[PDB]
């Protein structure tokens, strides 16, 4: 089949090259992506100015450009521009940190995905849980095996996986739910050459969750965790209440 | 709703335009049918050789295409080339004449609805209970009903409804159980123009089930017969006598 992969930290990551390498074994792999590591840029996308792209190599069985956009923008040129509208997968990673909780609002990599859910394309997100020391080789191998045992038939419309996956030894997979992982920032300030003073966003991490089945519990125990996600955020039992009182 | 609507019997059988202008004033139709006959085909798939769609609509809330495929191409098909993968049901009817005991093994109309089974995605295989004067209208209205008022959260993974409804009155309906109707089996020969002899296929159908609640009995004391069936032929009572003599 004919596979896109993307990431957020840029197409000269060990994360993607990899991740591309092992995915071409067996099928037809395009590579579209940032031509720099992008940060914490959520799901921006690029219409006021032009977008710009650049041929590059990485081996053969597999077509690569890196472009001057966002990932969503990358998966947007590579389905119009490169693959003539003709794709069975789209796979953003590997990245290099986690992505859980509510951090996936602000997340490329998950970006990446969500643009192929919302056009209704088989989409996965893949990151290796530690940014100190990944393990982009880890999360790769995980990956070509959980292909050959998930029935992607099971994927609602406009759903993609979030996944993330423990940097040591993997002792199994489970299918998670999204965490309120959140953290408290707080600014350290510090004054310029010229007398002005600018600020450093820092932070420490909120971990309150009380059900056992959220993503990072997983993770914390050694087992990859799989979160169904789609572009939906309609809190539903809170309209029902406000029109059960507004009606 | 987006409802997936086949048959067996043909794009142009009156069974499925019945179905589908009367589900069409409520819900979005897309129909997706054989352009010929195909009833005793059972589960076959086309894999050694192309296949083709050709647009032929039937109505303006509905769209249809005919395929030169059979019943289970046709939901293939559907779900991932016209449906853009989203299905929220499928029915397959309504077919001219009844689908019980292992006359099911045969049939293009419950291949059809399986193959929905197989996907997880709720799927009705539904029947006028008489060849030679079916009441099409009838089984429609009575689906109609249907759709309104069953919980399809109970039905268990894989598994479909195989339905057929009594051509004269509908007394109510019936949860059954597959029976064991079947046929006893001859051949009428003939000569050809060029003294070749021919046969063709005949039989006197046997009914013989002792058990109450199987399907064509509910139908015969006029009531529709719906069973729930999935894709697993093991005979399990055997499998246990065979491990405990050999092992
Ligand atoms: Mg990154
Ligand atoms: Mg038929």
């Amino acid at each position: 089949m004919r596979i896109l992969v993307t990431n957020d930290d840029g197409i000269q990551s060990k994360g993607i090259i990899v991740l591309a390498e092992l995915l071409s074994e067996e099928h037809e792999v395009f590579v579209v992506a940032p031509d720099k590591e992008r940060s914490a840029t959520g799901h921006s996308i690029t219409i006021h100015v032009p977008l710009w792209m650049k041929k590059v190599f990485i081996s053969e069985r597999v077509v690569a450009y890196s472009t001057t956009g966002t990932p969503a923008d990358c998966v947007k040129l590579a389905y119009n521009v490169v693959m003539d509208k003709r794709v069975d997968l789209i796979v953003s990673g590997v990245n290099r940190g986690p992505n859980m909780g509510m951090d996936i609002l602000h997340s490329g990599t998950v970006s990446g995905a969500m643009e192929g859910a919302m056009m209704n394309i088989p989409s996965i997100a893949i990151s290796s849980a530690n940014y100190e020391s990944p393990d982009f080789e880890g999360a790769a191998r995980f990956l070509i095996d959980f292909l050959k045992e998930f029935d992607f038939s099971l994927l609602d419309p406009f759903t993609m996986l979030n996944i993330n996956v423990p940097a040591g030894e993997i002792k199994g997979w489970r299918f998670t739910r999204q965490s309120r992982r959140r953290w408290n920032d707080y600014f350290e300030e510090r004054v310029s050459p010229f007398g002005e003073k600018y600020y450093w966003m820092m932070g420490e991490v909120i971990e309150d969750d009380d059900r056992d089945d959220v993503d990072y519990k997983a993770v914390r125990e050694g087992y990859v965790s799989i979160t169904p996600i789609h572009p939906f955020l309609t809190n539903e039992q809170c309209l029902k209440k406000l029109r059960e009182v507004y009606d």
